[PDB]
C-alpha cells in the first residue's frame, strides 16, 4: 500500500 483511495 503507501496509495489511499477510497474505492
Ligand atoms: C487515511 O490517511 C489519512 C492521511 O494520512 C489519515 O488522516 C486517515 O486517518 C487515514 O484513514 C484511516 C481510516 C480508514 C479510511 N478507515 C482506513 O482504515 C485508512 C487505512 O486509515
Amino acid at each position: 500500500x503507501x496509495n489511499x483511495x477510497y474505492x
